[PDB]
């Protein structure tokens, strides 16, 4: 029926032409799935999460990951972390797969 999903990515500041976005967009655009993905910072993550469903944080973080996880814990929201390998490799399939997995799983705390 009329349904879809939204995945948020924390790494870039909403720039054009992205590796992860490209791959993921390709797999999805090819599989013909009703889903969307966007990339933004943490500052606008709380404003977008209000509508989004699942959130994903990129590797390499000193305090960013600290606050994020520290906020997600109490917020009780579906947050996934990208492995250094998966990230550096830019595995769109693995990305969208993980996001959807957590979404359906609906886990908290």
């Amino acid at each position: 029926g009329p349904g879809s999903m939204n995945i948020l990515l924390v790494c870039g500041a909403g720039m054009s032409t992205s590796m992860l976005v490209q791959r993921i967009e390709k797999y999805a655009k090819s599989k013909n799935i009703n889903a969307t993905i966007e990339a933004i910072a943490e500052t606008r993550l709380s404003e977008v999460v209000d509508r989004f469903d699942v959130v994903l944080l990129a590797p390499q973080s000193r305090f960013n990951k600290k606050r994020l996880e520290e906020i997600t814990k109490p917020k009780g929201i579906p947050i996934e972390i990208i492995n250094t390998i998966d990230y550096g490799t830019m595995n769109g399939e693995k990305v969208l797969q993980l996001a959807i997995n957590a979404f359906n799983n609906k886990s908290s705390v």
